[PDB]
């Protein structure tokens, strides 16, 4: 399963066989990933996450997709739960430092976002992140998401809680 | 036994198998304004509709994910009072509840509300809690107001129910 983005870019579902490089991925960022709620080792642990979410995105209440850019993966894009009749989707999202501020992020966000939405799947788009990252809150307003509420100490990470904006995007 | 005391008058009793007839019938009774709620499921109206979603929630209860308190009123069932979800890394918890339309008015969610609330953060496993309800329900946001909760946001479209989409109100109050 590929979703066209661009000429150099494209969205591939998460496979068992991207695990070994997606790890790399995930051990190169480590400073970035443990600061954000999109969290915390091992391989095994990766290829859990990813034979977790292969078994959720075939039920259909989640979806993992890996960003590809000139077939060099640059990327994890997600919907990290799914409420198939309020029709809405919570989403999680990464990119690999090297990769960072070419809107890569944003064109991906914005084609899974119209794949979606055309399909009827889904209408509504919601972002949570803590209110201290600013690079999660820059992807939220930098893709048109109107803030909907703070959230306070929504979330523990790493021995605290966490205050939490909540971003939202209709595309009926 | 789980029984959570609220009052010489009320108690909050763990949902049971037991339960499911009298609260299959108390569902039935209030089916007209139960319609608008968020808080049963519009899909659940057979007696074992209701069996299998009494079922469902008692091993989350027993669990830690959900729970699923009966309020009773010297001896009969009032009402429903939830922990919808947890999430026991954020020690957060969302509730839901409804009253028997003869139980309302009374200041019974006000009591059993904060009575559920204070066992749960006394003990410190729950400090957050949560209501989400349609911005267009007065007596829900209400209720929210009267306990102490205060409103986070506003989730546009969020929750589907009768043919719509609608905007909810999202309240919290931390104790610890």
């Amino acid at each position: 399963e590929i979703i066209p983005v661009s000429t150099t870019l494209e969205l591939r579902a998460a496979d068992e066989s991207h695990v070994p490089a997606l790890h790399q991925l995930v051990l190169k960022n480590k400073a970035w990933l443990q600061q954000s709620l999109d969290q915390y080792t091992s391989q095994e642990e990766t290829r859990k996450h990813v034979q977790g979410n292969i078994l959720l995105h075939q039920r259909g209440y989640a979806k993992m997709y890996l960003i590809f850019c000139q077939n060099e993966m640059a990327g994890v894009l997600s919907f990290n739960a799914i409420e198939p009749i309020n029709k809405a989707a919570y989403i999680g999202y990464w990119l690999d430092e090297s990769f960072q501020g070419q809107g890569i992020m944003s064109q991906s966000l914005q084609a899974l976002m119209t794949h979606y939405a055309r399909r009827g799947d889904i209408r509504r788009f919601v972002i949570k992140c803590r209110v201290d990252n600013q690079a999660s809150n820059a992807v939220a307003r930098r893709n048109h998401f109107t803030l909907e509420g703070c959230m306070k100490q929504a979330e523990y990470l790493n021995g605290d809680y966490h205050d939490v904006n909540m971003y939202a995007r209709i595309i009926d």
